[PDB]
């Protein structure tokens, strides 16, 4: 055919609309995952509960994805206790959630029981929780569920301002998981494992390297 | 109805309406559970609260000859300046004013309803979210930090400087809220 | 509708799109009423505001041969670092880039609105709650405190460094919001 | 609802009811946005306004022993002579009169409704067209020129000459209007 | 009914088989994405081409996901040039790929043309490449495609051993993109942008924090 006589424009707009396509470019992105939280450490001297900040950057794998978004909203967050001790082991594991950073960490059973999301279990009970981490059946699992309803959209951070008014911390920290041992062993030990079954929604992308 | 949630309707004395003989500034009251002993005793057992009502009624107890009036309004931003005069009060949310000796008819508001002849200052509670219950306020902090725990402040002012400081009536709070996540009363801050 | 809630749709010049001949950093604009003189005149009369739209359209006014592009995106966390380059921009929310000379078709967005071949950067307003109207930003504080008042920041970047500092266009904001509890404009901070 | 139009409901302190110890003449107040600081701050952002409500409530703050009463009426023509006495006031539009110490019951009118025992002077707003918003009034001009910008004047009078000038109560404006064509607040005259 | 008389076992095995469930737990995970590579910098003094290592850690968003896997295999890797200059701009952009770290970087057109994946374009041609980044239509785009067939499974790294024998570098570096300017402007400038349209397969998960 005839060679086409192209008309050359002074320019030609180069335009892109919206976050460049890829795995985490959608306005929002829902994510469900099982994440090892920590060892159930049993102090032999302290009766104080151990605290765990329920925020994305504390979940290595989830964090990898979460740092690509600026906002997140927890939908599930459930911590399962997996026993790794015989049925001869005395003691109990106590768990509850603290929804205000300003609130004091429970130092004993009574305090723990009076706190939201409270749960206790024979340190050797709950192995069936292993099946929770995969399929389901929380029938015989030791789980501490965090109240996620009513939790709004939180900014995704890579840190927690700890030496700051608890009120500013609250703006980023939906809740803290408080884990306590009902008794003091003669020597520190680790009766089981704590795995988190988190479900959240990420929103509004951001270059990971900028996210803090 | 359930699962970390139950409504609470209460009535409690808030404070005496004090008229300064020298200052024209408005007195400010933080609308949070810990400023109401009984309500506090309940709210402290929960981690989060959400005001559904919060109304402050002025009930007079002076002679029909006392001059001056009471002015009330709500401040929803800690950073906002406290009204120094009538015009300023009149321009802010929930503004209400009434002769200092009027308002006794609003006592049935304390039990029952009919705010028909009451002197009430209602706080805008719709669209007020869940706030963490606290045992105090960080007064030396950025107002924005305070706003996190303080839904609003009630600003009360006297339209007149009496010859001597005096209290013509009292303020009663009629609050209605919902509490959420259980917490040991002694550990609530 | 009503009851301490006034809806508002405005259009205002936001700022000049400035291109630095030395810095590759983006310029950020705080998406809050006090940054728009006319809108501020209105918003300062209220304690609370809630953005419903907030769109910033770029209107060019340079030769079609000028080199470079304008890049825009929104930052929803004050803690988040300001983009220093195209990828950082292309990777974040509301990203949009267009040749610096392109855009005039966007004037229709201003009057009326038929955004087609318009260069707009829309902010995520859904799920943005009632914020407190302020007259400033506490930059000297924890970014989390700032977040309390800053729904988002618009990030505008020049895809390239002109040999001389210049401004090839202007940014106009098309905001839609609802205002809530009245305050004396002079006491609103 | 839209395209250069949104309703505005406001409440603001208008002025102190001042009783002259020597003059029997009525004091006059121009019912225009610029005489209400906050409302002005809003209205000035628009070129045209149209009053939908405009009610002025008298709220007393004196002893039940003060004698005399307040008289109010509206004047819809700048050329019209200001009422010198009770009969004259009583014969003009919106006329209302009440003992100077009565009216506190009308405070709920400021927030909510029920003008049931209020002392309100309502301006006839139906059939009041769009008027240009102004920052002032040409007082030395033909009344007809003034009528162009002045929907009406509120005439307030004391049915008695107290021994000394005094202010028994205050006047609060409860205005409701619609604004129309945007304008830079600083350029509005 | 009758209370069930539970039989208490000496223990109860706590077992989990396979990487804990979540977004990046599958043995393999395929990922396609558009990633801004860099500015097409035009030196006014050097004629040397600029090199870009075609490896995951150089793609911020992709890297977020890629660091959760230990092995990767490029399937596509295409670099698109987007012009941001008028049709009055003189010069050309030259691109090619170097598949051996030991190979010398081309210093001129002839050298560039003799190299695999070679491509040149009027610096003001190729705006239609914008549509490539989203839908498709590479009909009028300036693209430099990397030979991915025959590229095996490479270990995912967070760095490149640069002061090491090019042969060891080759074990981790599938290829380098060489970008050159056909001419020297009177002063350094940036005629356009380089975006990468990568496609790869990730395999064998690993805690991100361990991945280096
Ligand atoms: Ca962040
Ligand atoms: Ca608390
Ligand atoms: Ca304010
Ligand atoms: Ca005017
Ligand atoms: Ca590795």
């Amino acid at each position: 055919a005839e060679p086409q006589l192209q008309r050359a424009p002074v320019a030609q707009a180069s335009r892109i609309s919206g976050t460049v396509p890829g795995p985490l470019s959608s306005n929002t992105w829902p994510l469900h995952s099982v994440e090892f939280l920590a060892d159930f450490k049993r102090s032999s001297t302290s009766a104080d509960a151990t605290t765990y900040d329920c925020v994305p950057f504390n979940l290595p794998r989830v964090w990898s994805l979460a740092r690509c978004y600026s906002m997140w909203k927890p939908t599930r967050w459930d911590v399962v206790y997996l026993p790794e001790v015989s049925a001869t082991v005395a003691g109990s594991i106590e768990m509850c959630f603290l929804y205000d950073y300003a609130d004091t960490i429970p130092r004993y059973t009574g305090k723990m029981s009076r706190t939201a999301g409270f749960v206790t279990s024979s340190v050797w009970y709950g192995a069936e929780g292993c099946h929770l981490l995969s399929g389901g059946s929380a029938r015989n699992a030791v789980v501490a569920s965090m109240d996620c309803s009513r939790v709004g959209w939180k900014r995704v951070t890579s840190s927690i301002p700890s030496s700051v008014d608890p009120n500013v911390v609250n703006t980023i920290l939906p809740a803290r998981l408080a884990v306590r041992s009902s008794i003091k062993p003669t020597v520190s030990d680790t009766p089981g494992k704590l795995y988190v079954i988190a479900s959240m929604v990420l929103r509004d992308p951001v270059d990971p390297t900028l996210n803090t």
